[PDB]
């Protein structure tokens, strides 16, 4: 199945963090990278007392179960010094979010796929569209059409 993973970083040299994350994603068992986006510099969604993010997206072919993929993406975050602060939307060295896991709909305590907020976030959708312009969501909506409807600002390269 093709998993689409969003990458964000706004601490500890985001470019280095993102390059390290891409290497580590390729090292996940039973999986391989298919496509990587460009790197974008985006202003924080939430609290404004934090740096700009580097955002990107990757397509990862995998035969792991979704929770097993999540175990690995969380391991990569931890090995890159991710610390969850108290505040919501606060800064982090690395955030790996599973946007889509094929055409699956997953609703569990640990894992909600499609990612619950991605359709509201240009920093998620634009890198995704770069790597998967024909994508159709589980609910039948075209990615291309969502971008048009919402008319989110285009992103700047890192
Ligand atoms: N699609 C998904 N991808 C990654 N984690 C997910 C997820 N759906 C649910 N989660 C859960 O989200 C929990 C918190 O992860 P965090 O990375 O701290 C949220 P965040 O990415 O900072 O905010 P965001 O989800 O608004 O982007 C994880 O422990 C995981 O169980
Ligand atoms: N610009 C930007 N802001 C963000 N703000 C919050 C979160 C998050 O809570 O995971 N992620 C991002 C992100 O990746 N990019
Ligand atoms: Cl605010
Ligand atoms: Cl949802
Ligand atoms: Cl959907
Ligand atoms: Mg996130
Ligand atoms: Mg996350």
């Amino acid at each position: 199945t093709v998993a689409y993973i969003a990458i964000g970083s706004n601490l500890a040299s985001p470019l280095e963090q993102v390059n390290a994350a891409l290497k580590a994603l390729g090292d996940i068992p039973e999986s391989h990278i298919l496509t990587v986006s460009s790197f974008y510099r985006t202003p924080p969604l939430g609290p404004q007392d934090q740096p700009d993010y580097l955002n990107a997206a990757v397509a990862l072919e995998t035969s792991l179960a979704p929770e097993e993929l999540l175990n690995h993406t969380q391991r990569i975050e931890l090995q890159q010094g991710r610390v969850r602060k108290a505040e919501r939307w606060g800064p982090r060295t690395l955030d790996l979010d599973i946007m889509l896991f094929g055409n699956e709909v997953i609703n569990t305590e640990r894992l909600t796929v499609p990612h619950y907020d991605m359709k509201n976030r240009g920093f998620m959708l634009w890198p995704l569209f770069e790597i998967a312009p024909e994508l159709v969501f589980p609910d039948g909506e075209m990615l291309r059409q969502i971008l048009h409807t919402r008319a989110f600002d285009k992103l700047n390269k890192w």
